[PDB]
């Protein structure tokens, strides 16, 4: 029996969990769209619901939000791609033996070598705006090793936090306990933003508020667009007028536009007035202000702080890793016990690259001692 | 929350309709759908008894909503 | 055994699979499409965001802007 | 505008990330695509899944060659 | 929120060392870089730095303690 990270025994099963036929009927899914007609005591529900361990509708007004949203899907394109221009490298404990160093950098090259690795961490980076990123594992052989063939990304909607104990995902299947994880089986990424139970450490709850705000004021906005510089043109016509009559005089109004002319009867009148009024400038300040609100909520900026967030979620993906992907390729494929504390991690290039012409000082020091 | 709120009845007055007390009830109706369907450029034919003028529910502007926003931040 | 051309093909005549999604077929006027002949296709996929295929391209954060802007002008 | 900064990131150093990450993926699809059934169809042998070759990009800033002569006082030091 | 989270990351990116007592024996020493040790090979350690970090805003913090073993210790 394979033994967990924990120190409790296990069995471990190749097959995915999603892949079981009682389970096949709950991974189908209609993706709909709560994002039709925001209404600001509907999202506050949303909220609720997600606080409590729903999870379904905060995932998919998330997902409406990722794509509706122009300026939300630029910042978090740019954040993603920061964090994922980085360089990595597998490093063993310090002191490490021989064997361990082998060991290290014979993942590390394997790593180097695995294709799917970069998609991993790329799925990975969702959790920034969501509050969890679930991926599946397919555990296969290359040359007598247990490796993963692939991982596939899964949907954040079909997993619900455990009533008894937060903190703690499982997957739904219509019951009070959703399924337990299947160990060896999952990698679980989680982004805390927030101080919190897991669900409500996600972007969401801060950005759902500018996003509603600048949606409705740029539709208003277009809406008043639409129906402006163009006044209604109404006809006044006499109560003895034929039924015909109207009809002439209602083709008539129709048929104005570039220099017109026309002759009308001293008993009918002709009239312009304006259906819309007003200027552009308080649609535009409210937009501006959701804009920079939301790019302060994602970059914290409209730079140090940029490097700080690169690091602080770089720190957060490696933690990651080493508790999901690491411990599991070395348990599998060696036969004793995996030492808990003596175990490789993997460390990013989280350095500040230097400048060659100011280090030309470091020869007077050299030569001073 | 005072200017989204102030921001969504912007920009577009309110569409009134006067009838004389003879009208039929069914002469309401028609009136009360023609004002409805006021929008982008629109035309019209009106009977001599009858008017139709436009007044705006709402007016200012947003320096003052600002400012606040600005102070508090 | 060397590729003589390569043809581009019109993204509209392929249909991704309602039991698997992420994978493209040919479309044959069926419910289940044409499985992809192997070493016959060069398949190219931006994800520029996560999700299933046909969800990650730039049309769908770029649709509402052109119908604005060209709505506007 | 936010087309713009859909598209491009900006209305430099994000076009680069944009040009790598892109150029990245192209990477991975022409080696999974175009590179395996070359040898596999020259060759007669079974083709190794982890030995074969792949395409890199030539993605590095090209240096500036005033400010590399420092390097004489680091070379001359060790 | 954004204040907040700059404010967090500031304080998080600081690097920390266990140093003993001024004039501390041998056995000090190694006390304190065994603890030292110890602590950067502590996973949970950042985790605890992080949620100590919530005191900003509110008045305290209250994290549980689950004690263990760990080769006798």
């Amino acid at each position: 029996r394979i033994l967990d990270i924990s120190g409790q025994p296990f069995d471990f099963d190749d097959e995915m969990q999603s892949r079981s036929d009682e389970l096949a009927m709950v991974m189908k899914r209609t993706q709909e769209h709560p994002s039709s007609g925001v209404t600001p005591n509907r999202a506050a529900q949303m909220l609720r619901d997600a606080e409590r361990g729903d999870l379904t509708a905060q995932a998919d007004l998330a997902f409406d939000m990722e794509e509706k949203d122009t300026h939300l899907f630029s910042e978090l394109s740019k954040r993603r791609l920061a964090i994922q221009a980085l360089e990595w490298r597998i490093a063993p404990a310090r002191d490490a033996s021989a064997q361990e160093k082998k060991d290290a950098d014979m993942l590390n090259e394997y790593l180097h070598d695995a294709a799917w690795f970069e998609d991993a961490l790329f799925d990975a980076g969702d959790a920034i705006l969501k509050g969890y990123s679930m991926q599946e594992i397919e555990w296969g052989w290359l040359g007598k090793m247990r490796v993963p063939v692939a991982l596939h990304h899964r949907d954040p909607a079909l997993f619900c936090a455990n009533p008894d104990n937060l903190n703690e995902l499982r997957l739904r299947d219509a019951s009070y306990h959703g399924l337990e994880l299947q160990p060896f089986g999952w990698f679980m990424h989680r982004a805390k933003s927030r101080t919190g139970y897991v669900g409500t450490n996600g972007l969401v709850r801060t950005l759902i508020w500018p996003f509603i705000f600048k949606n409705y004021s740029v539709r208003d906005f277009a809406e008043f667009l639409e129906i402006y510089g163009l006044p209604m043109r109404v006809g006044k016509y006499p109560t003895g007028s034929t039924n015909r009559e109207k009809a002439t005089l209602m083709q008539a109004v129709m048929d104005i536009g570039r220099r017109a002319g026309g002759i009308i009867p001293m008993g009918m009148t002709l009239d312009f007035q304006s259906a819309a009024d007003g200027q552009s400038d308080p649609f535009m300040a409210m937009i501006g202000w959701a804009e920079k609100a939301i790019s302060k909520a994602i970059l914290g900026g409209t730079d140090e702080v940029r490097r700080e967030i690169r690091n602080a979620d770089v720190g957060q993906l490696a933690r990651s890793i080493n508790r999901d992907l690491i411990y599991p390729l070395l348990a599998l494929n060696s036969d004793s016990t995996i030492d808990i504390n003596r175990l490789p991690g993997i460390v990013f290039d989280t350095s500040e690259a230097g400048d060659i012409t100011a280090l030309s000082d470091a020869i007077p020091k050299l030569a001073a001692g």
